[PDB]
DNA sequence: GAAGCGAGCACGGTGTTTCGTCCTTTCCACAAGATATATAAAGCCAAGAAATCGAAATACTTTCAAGTTACGGTAAGCATAT
């Protein structure tokens, strides 16, 4: 992921929203090594995070309305802190990153 | 005619070869060696097949090199809010 001739380091999605999304019908959650041999400027580490924050559907996202800090405080009661405690490896999704 | 000058032939030598034993064999022969055979107890020598153990080959364990999934935390420049 440093040093290479053939990354970029971008930050926009030039021609991304193809290149990235097709890997999301053509292969599964698995073996990304397969994809960065066709997508050039884009390495294995960054592309699976990004793939996964920017398709995943089922996130506590929108405005701050009167309910959500029941379910924020429902969130914290699951098995504790969740944010970096090692109960985080089992939160679905809700690692500490977000 | 017999005394002074040139005269055969028996004889006496080595050296070389021949002849003819004595040599040790090859070969042969009359008398007598195991040579067959009967034990039989003993322990050891010694040339064949069957069971056993050492070496190791190919095989599978196991352990040690590579490495890429999956994973958890901080830092910068564009967008957007009162």
């Amino acid at each position: 992921k440093s040093l290479d001739p053939g990354l970029k380091k971008g930050y926009w999605a030039p021609e991304e929203d193809a290149k990235l999304l097709q890997a999301v019908a053509k292969y599964g959650e698995q073996d990304w090594f397969k994809i960065r041999e066709e997508v050039p400027g884009r390495s294995d580490a960054q592309c699976r995070d990004r793939y996964l924050r920017r398709l995943h559907f089922s996130l506590k996202k929108g405005r701050w309305n009167l309910k959500e800090e029941e379910q924020l405080i429902e969130l914290i009661e699951k098995y504790g802190v969740g944010h970096w405690a090692k109960i985080a490896s089992e939160l679905p999704h809700r690692s500490g990153s977000q």
